[PDB]
């Protein structure tokens, strides 16, 4: 009587985040979906066991059946490693599993017509990601104790030199960068790929610098790959790609409606980090997916951490407001891919119409307290002002199954 | 009978804002003030003839007599290089000026109660400086054809390597970079000096990166420079400094109040572009200052270009409508640093009362056409919403006389 859903690899994370993987788990997706669920625990503890060997099994997985998703977990620091008494600092999960499938990272908020959004004239979605490290890129750097002068070699492997400085007075630091034009064209690909799986025009971002031979680079890459494998099926979406250099690109987009993809490009190291920034919006409303330039791999999660403040409070047994929109449209945007691949349009039904329940849910005037601060101001909201965890997830509950009840007349 | 105004090293410009400038030094100016003017002749055309001498011969006047103010010039390109019959293609002036003096420059919009602003929620000043080349500072890239190795290395130049990568199949680009301790420092004293020099707070803006030894060079030299030798001087002025993450520090400022100098640093090339962006605000209401790490030196500046369009207008006789608020501002700040260098308190009123008087016109309803459609948007603007250059001129001029004339009761 469910639907068959098909193979989906999940990963289970820590902490708040994990318990209300589990609430969602029970409460909105098997009484519906029946799944070929590959199960892998990225919990610090069984990390820890393995020697993080369970992260890259993960990882495998997911370039296998082209389908994950992902709990928030923890990146242990000296403060962890002490707290769990970790044998090594294990470097962080999501840096591992985006370095085997080698896609690039695009984020988006949810957004909910009683939510104020940073700009108040956007109207549309803005899904913006970023070209980091990883690769086929690295760099390195150090300092230069005093005078003397600093040099850059290439030794080609093929049978066969610069100058960066040759100051005399005073010391300083040095560094120095390479990019294979692999990560471009990957970076370039996903992309595109992003642009036309949501049917939005492609922007791309990038600075006035010195480095004129690098800069001029991506953007032939991305014209000439576009020009070849893209431009008649842009035609066909109605969505178009331009170039902009940063400056203007802010500027423009501060006074635009919204509804476009943003592939944000700085000539150097820009990094990728586990979670976005914090005043841009209610992080429990920003999700991030992880694309692969082939266009078939998808790993969905929720762009934000375990939230540990919340899960310290219920430990000792306090009430929390935890909200799990983020983790949710992890699900729904992983099932959603699925059904892509395989053709489900049942499956894509039930995505979306869990997506809509929760955005209706939040605009009818259910919501948890971050939204409602959001609304008000945290001194001024009241207890009457929003719901806890698991009153939240009941509503939500409630709702979807009303939506199917009416969808089945 | 009128004022005594001391040295100013003075720099003359093309085309429109030539027209504008002397337009501003005979009817606001010399009526007021009595100057010892060193006049250096930047014009296309002298300073074809010059070889561009007279730019170096200007720098070093205002390395002499710590107070300069510029017009606005060409940076000749190909065309331009036809246009004039160029010799060379010459470089630009502010370059030139800059790496000579070895300040930093800082760009401040004017604000008006009746001008709309990027941000409705902003209310006091925000003044920003970018960290650029020149110096002492300077980088290299290139292409990298096939496989290979790319190393990095330094050769001490008192008796005695690294790598980038050692990649196999693809070609790429690779690059290099070196940072004196120099030009931090004087990045530093240029920020500390403007903050106190303003009496904002300063904020310093920083990157994430891999370049970590990098990193916290920045961090450590203007922590210190602060601790030693601006820790009371802050205290006494009430300001602060404080340093934030540019991810952070964007959002946060976006919901300030303004009212802070913004010392931003990317951890590579930014470059210093002659002008501003241009979605920012009405170009017309943008000035430039630079500011030398001994804080004696100042340049003053428009923070736009000549504009062309309108010089082709005037060229054939149309109507212009021009907005000298830049220039003008450009002359006032010159005026205040030689009256604080001097104690020439005569001089110092004079030119707040010009900034008063120009301010005061703007907001009573006397404008030029690029603020009217600032206020209601360029489809919707007639001509009785604004004035024409000349008009506008003798606007300003009348209200300055009335106000002198008040003040003399
Ligand atoms: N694997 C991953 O994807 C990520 C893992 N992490 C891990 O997360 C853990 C904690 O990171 P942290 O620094 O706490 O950042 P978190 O995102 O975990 O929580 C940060 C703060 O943002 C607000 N917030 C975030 N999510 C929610 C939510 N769903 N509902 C309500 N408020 C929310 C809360 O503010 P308030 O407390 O004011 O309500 C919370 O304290 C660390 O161990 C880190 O390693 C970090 C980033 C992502
Ligand atoms: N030495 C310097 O400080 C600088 C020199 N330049 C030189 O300036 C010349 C032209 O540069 P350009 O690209 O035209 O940029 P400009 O800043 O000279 O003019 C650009 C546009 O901005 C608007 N604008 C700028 N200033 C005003 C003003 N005072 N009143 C009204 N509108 C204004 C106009 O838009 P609209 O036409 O829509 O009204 C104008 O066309 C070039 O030769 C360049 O080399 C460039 C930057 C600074
Ligand atoms: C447009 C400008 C006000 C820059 C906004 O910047 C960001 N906006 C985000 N959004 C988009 C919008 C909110 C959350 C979502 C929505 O409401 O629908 C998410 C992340 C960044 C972000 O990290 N931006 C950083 C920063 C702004 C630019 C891009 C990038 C790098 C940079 O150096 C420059 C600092
Ligand atoms: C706060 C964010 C919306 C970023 C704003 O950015 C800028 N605002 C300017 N103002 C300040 C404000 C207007 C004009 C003046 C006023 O109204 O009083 C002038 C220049 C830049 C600018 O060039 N910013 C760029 C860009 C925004 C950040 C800083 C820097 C580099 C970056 O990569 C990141 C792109």
């Amino acid at each position: 009587k469910k639907i068959s859903g098909g193979s989906v690899v999940e990963m289970q994370g820590d902490e708040m985040t994990r318990i209300i993987w589990e609430l969602i788990k029970e409460k909105l997706i098997f009484p519906y979906v029946e799944l070929d669920l590959h199960s892998y625990d990225l919990g610090i503890e069984n990390r820890d066991a393995t020697n993080d060997q369970v992260t890259k099994d993960a990882a495998e997985a997911i370039k296998k059946h082209n389908v994950g998703v992902k709990c928030a977990t923890i990146t242990p620091d000296a403060a962890r490693v002490e707290e769990f008494k970790l044998k090594q600092m294990w470097k962080s999960p999501n840096g591992t599993i985006r370095n085997i499938l080698g896609g690039t990272v695009f984020r988006e908020a949810i957004i909910c017509k009683n939510i104020p959004r940073l700009v108040s004239g956007w109207v549309k979605p803005i899904i913006i990601g970023h070209h980091a490290y990883g690769d086929q890129y690295r760099a390195t750097d150090f300092v230069v104790p005093g005078p003397g002068k600093v040099e850059i070699t290439y030794t080609p492997s093929d049978g066969t030199t610069y100058l960066v400085h040759n100051f005399e007075e005073g010391g300083g630091v040095a560094m120095g960068m390479y990019n294979q034009d692999k990560s471009i064209e990957d970076f370039a690909h996903s992309s595109f790929q992003m642009a036309l799986s949501k049917g939005w025009p492609l922007y791309l971002s990038t600075k006035n610098t010195i480095l004129k031979k690098y800069d001029g680079r991506f953007k032939d890459i991305f014209q000439e790959i576009y020009d070849k494998q893209y431009k008649s099926q842009f035609a066909a979406a109605a969505i178009w790609y331009e170039h902009r250099l940063i400056d203007d690109m802010v500027a423009q987009a501060m006074k635009s409606e919204g509804g476009f993809i943003w592939a944000c490009k700085n000539y150097d190291g820009d990094v990728q980090s586990d979670s976005v920034a914090q005043g841009y919006g209610s992080l429990g409303m920003m999700t991030s997916v992880l694309v692969c330039p082939d266009g078939k791999t998808v790993e969905a999660e929720a762009a934000h951490g375990t939230v540990t403040r919340h899960y310290r409070m219920y430990q000792k047994g306090q009430e929390t407001s935890t909200n799990p929109i983020a983790s949710i449209f992890a699900w729904t945007r992983g099932l959603a891919h699925r059904a892509k691949l395989d053709n489900n349009k049942e499956l894509a039904f039930f995505a979306n119409a869990l997506e809509e329940v929760s955005i209706e849910t939040i605009e009818a005037g259910f919501m948890t307290k971050d939204l409602a601060a959001c609304i008000k101001g945290l001194p001024n909201v009241q207890r009457s002002d929003y719901l806890n965890t698991f009153e939240f997830m009941d509503k939500l509950g409630e709702n979807l199954k009303i939506k199917l009840a009416q969808a089945k007349l």
